[PDB]
């Protein structure tokens, strides 16, 4: 792979550059994952007292040709190489390593190997271990209630905009409240490791049964096909409320529910 | 009477005889000529220092609700039990010095239906910072950032759709639109409405871009989702050569075509 040819020239100019103290990688590469259309990404933790002037545009060619360079909305260094792989940088004093325990909030981490790229003092490597089996319990009242009190939020914004006549605006709100659903499926069948990044994997990851429920609330920019999403992704909800109520004490009731339903005709 | 202005009457009475309350703060449609029987209502309410407050209770006695939550950026979201949605924000007074920054989020018409309740005086004195204001989004570095940002996302999504994670493309696809629905108001000037850029698109563009938009949607559909990623790219191309006149752009149109090329490598 293109990519694992980067990744080795990532691994070569930030053990010998002198700015560079450590680097750590993340995503796909880390967790056995990766493919051919997977990106590269790391965070590179640089001497502080040069941090803020870092030529991070000259060292990144210096990682391989690129096509486009930019700074994300998270201040992220995001990089399309000429080969088209894209490549995720996240540039920070070696001060700030202090996030990485941070990370065990944010997903399953059973493996820390792959991660370590380069550790000039040892203080990645023990960042690491702090993290290292992280697995947050997903499956907890409080991420029911909220997720189904979100979505009855999120839906009645939607419904109105769409009787409105506001039919973008209502399939923007869609996409919002397809990613509450996304993470309630994964609650009501226990598959949610994968929760920040609720539809990684989804075709491997949940059952026929639900994947077909969940393509039926998608919908192009028609009236139609809208107000059917809309009603599929309340019926969606209503069964997997029906099924998480045996396992957590809801604030949101199918009583609640039914009261959304009746109002699609009004 | 709309069941909203009966709702927004309770706050008003509320929030003046409350001791605890110092001032309220309007916002949203209903401040911008705007409200109708499908809007929200929404509200700052700025308290006493020292009581900085039980919410529930105060938000029963505007009217009975069926669901109370904070959402992900700290907004009491309230369905009241006539299924109004309400939105409220409760801050110390001493945080009413964030109002100024409300003129960086947006087009800011009538402030003097804004002020709602305002103990002091000085609620008047910030939203008469912000009266008439808007900022300016025809800029380089907005058509730079969105089309690199696009760039980005596409590529992510049509990675993503080739590896076969339909679900992934379509989330992808839909935070792909958000950038396109910028650029189209770029391209034809009409910008205010940006942090909520599918607001009254239909009335807002053009009725040949918001076709072309329309094209860029799918439903979770492999077929579909190919057509509306190169739909989405044909779009950006057309609007690029539309920006390109007017901004120096890292984002060519040799670039936008080895993105064109790479659908079917
Ligand atoms: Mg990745
Ligand atoms: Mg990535
Ligand atoms: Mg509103
Ligand atoms: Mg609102
Ligand atoms: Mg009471």
């Amino acid at each position: 792979l293109k990519q694992k040819e980067l990744i080795a020239n990532v691994k070569n100019l930030t053990e010998s550059d002198e700015r560079i103290t450590a680097c750590m990688m993340y995503g796909s590469f880390t967790k056995g994952e990766g493919d051919q259309y997977s990106d590269i990404e790391f965070y590179i933790f640089l001497k502080h007292s040069i941090t803020s002037n870092f030529d991070s545009s000259n060292w990144l060619f210096d990682v391989a040709p690129y096509l486009m360079l930019y700074k994300n909305e998270y201040g992220t260094e995001v990089v399309i190489f000429d080969n088209l792989i894209r490549g995720e940088f996240h540039f920070l004093s070696e001060k700030d390593m202090n996030i990485i325990p941070s990370f065990k909030d944010s997903g399953y981490i059973p493996d820390t190997k792959a991660m370590l790229i380069y550790d000039e003092t040892g203080q990645l490597e023990n960042y690491l271990s702090e993290i290292s089996g992280a697995r947050p319990n997903r499956l907890t009242e409080e991420n029911a209630n909220f997720l189904l009190c979100n979505f009855s939020n999120l839906w009645l914004m939607g419904i109105n905009v769409l009787k409105r006549g506001e039919y973008a605006r209502s399939l923007e709100l869609l996409s919002q409240l397809q990613k509450n659903t996304l993470q309630l499926i994964r609650m009501a069948e226990k598959n949610a490791d994968n929760w920040l990044n609720m539809s990684k994997n989804l075709e491997k990851e949940i059952s026929l049964e639900n994947y077909k429920k969940f393509a039926k609330t998608t919908a192009r920019l028609d009236k139609v096909e809208l107000f059917e999403a809309y009603k599929n992704s309340l019926l969606l909800v209503m069964d997997l409320q029906s099924h998480l109520i045996e396992q957590y004490n809801l604030k949101v009731t199918h009583d609640i529910l039914e009261r959304l339903l009746n109002y699609i005709s009004e």
